[PDB]
């Protein structure tokens, strides 16, 4: 199944999307549940750190009127990070780690520009039917214009603050605004914080994998610039290098305006703006996970084993004085001894 | 080369041993230098933590008269640990770690007995030409008889205490008495302390490998009872499991009465009592290595990387709550990511 039958928009406006707008992949999926925020099952899913789509939170209700016109006239004159790409895949590159791998070629290039400059490129590209793609990813702070501040104040802080308290999460670390073009793909990766993914404009297909599928998704080394992302090309998986990708099973859903997807900490997510669906707008909310208990029940959670692996890789990097010696030492430790 | 031409005993007594008494192995070797304790080159070798045979230390001069008769009549009535074996290989088993591996079969069995009982078995075995083998390995403390205490006090403590101070080593941790039968083999292993190997009776072939040949020698897992020993059977090496054993290069020498072999910390050693050479007697001295400097020069020593690997394996054992999960997690961390 996976995404399921497309939903019918109110007023008999027809289906919001069709299967032809979803890309084709090699793995099966099951659907993420779409529930009401008042449904106790949704409460149980979040508490158990499983994904759920909430349909009626009103989390970003005032932002549902947002489009390029409204934002350009009200966002203000500030710098917005804009990422470029020659293809549909926007692989992230941590610039601080580029020193560790010298012969690493970045595929996407970040650019700072005012918002009207961002709209111009989209208009310019659209005019000449170019194959270039863009993706705006900028934090929203107090600098933005007055009208956008009013909208932000109109978010449902009552609800999201309640969730913060119920789950004992830490503080809201950041709120990121995402504006992308149709067809854009953010490849599979995991984050170390709890995420509420608030869709505003357009539709996004979200494919999630639990932390226990670490073995099938082959993240980059911790010291690599692409740390936390899968090495597997979902469009052309190299089964000789990544054989357990043939065993991957995902959770998917299509989110539209007004939906909020809970992406639990350490869960992989692969996100694409539907083909031929126009631009997409999203706001993300990240919260630090709850602290680790004093006494651990044992039979450790998958995310706890991922955290251990990350720490091993980090400690060796420092202890050996060079991140490039991590791989050779780990292989020495394993070959003919644990494998 | 390796052992080199056998030495000529004084008084034209002929060669002390011949090549026919050495076992045959698949790897090459170079000779350990035999030097005088007054030779500054020997001082440089110890300081640089490289093996050397010292010919004239008088370290255990009073013990050179030791044999089974003398010891039985003077050692006293105490318990001596005696290890048994069905073959010539005496693989060590840490009894405290046997819990971690349940389906582990021990090949040697320890036995407590008085010294005259130990001589009786050697006499009994010799009588019936049995294939069983024995090895006495007991610490020497103040309980032993008066004459043996006098001999121990007659060791060259002036010299060995000077070495302790020069190298900044820690305290003498223990002194072990080793009495074995001809043909006995102590398989390749490394220790975490500095060792002075004082040969008393008979001849032993010592084959040493530097710490940087860790990759070729495939030690057991840290939590295995045979921790610190090589998995490779030197008599029948399994090159499919242990391919880099085909690249091993060793340092060897034959030690006789009055020789002292410095075995540096973390150096592998394989030790065999020569075939048809009678019983062998040895006393070992272990000293804690010097402390780790505050500021490390970097480009780390091979023994420092071994220590890191040991600590990783130990930390994971505790962190995961089960030593048997160490291997699976390490493979998960490496497969398709670092290998
Ligand atoms: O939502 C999408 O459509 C795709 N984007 C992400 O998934 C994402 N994930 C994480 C981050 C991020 C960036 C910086 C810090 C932190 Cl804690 C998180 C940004 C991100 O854009
Ligand atoms: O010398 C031989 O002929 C073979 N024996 C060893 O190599 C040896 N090595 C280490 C120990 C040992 C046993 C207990 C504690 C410590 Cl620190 C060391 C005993 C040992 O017997
Ligand atoms: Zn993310
Ligand atoms: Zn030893």
């Amino acid at each position: 199944s996976g995404s399921g039958e497309p939903r019918e928009e109110a007023g008999a406006l027809g289906p919001a999307w069709d299967e032809s707008q979803l890309r084709s992949y090699s793995f099966p999926t099951r659907p993420i549940p779409r529930l009401s925020q008042s449904d106790p099952r949704a409460e149980e899913l979040i508490e158990n750190e499983e994904p759920v789509v909430l349909t009626d939170t009103n989390l970003v209700y005032p932002a549902l009127k947002w489009d390029l016109e409204y934002l350009q006239e009200n966002i203000g004159n500030g710098d917005f990070s804009v990422y470029s790409a020659s293809t549909h895949k926007f692989l992230y590159y941590d610039e601080k780690k580029m020193a560790n791998f010298q012969n690493f070629k970045p595929r996407s290039n970040r650019e700072e520009m005012k918002f009207h400059e961002f709209v111009e490129k989209l208009q310019d590209i659209q005019q000449r039917g170019g194959e270039e793609r863009l993706y705006l990813q900028q934090t929203l702070n107090d600098t933005v214009g007055r009208k956008i501040v009013m909208d932000f104040l109109g978010f449902n802080w009552n609800w999201i603050n309640k969730q913060q308290g119920k789950r004992g999460w830490g503080q809201l670390t950041s709120n990121l605004l995402l504006i992308g073009m149709e067809g854009n793909v953010t490849p599979a990766h995991y984050d170390e914080q709890q995420n509420f993914f608030a869709q505003i404009k357009g539709y996004k297909r979200c494919i999630l994998f639990p932390p226990d599928q670490f073995e099938c998704l082959y993240p980059y080394p911790v010291h690599h610039p692409c740390d936390r992302q899968s090495q597997v090309d979902f469009d052309n998986p190299d089964y000789e290098r990544f054989p357990n990708f043939q065993n991957v099973v995902g959770y998917e859903t299509v989110v539209g305006p007004g939906d909020v997807l809970y992406i639990p900490m350490y869960w992989w997510h692969h996100i694409e703006s539907l083909l031929n669906g126009g631009i997409t707008i999203t706001v993300n909310f990240w919260y630090k996970g709850a602290p680790t208990p004093k006494r651990i029940e044992y039979p450790l959670k998958a995310h706890q084993k991922v955290a251990i692996m990350r720490n091993i890789e980090k400690m060796l990097g420092e202890a050996l004085g060079n991140p490039q010696e991590v791989g050779p030492l780990l292989n020495t430790m394993i070959k003919g001894r644990y494998n």
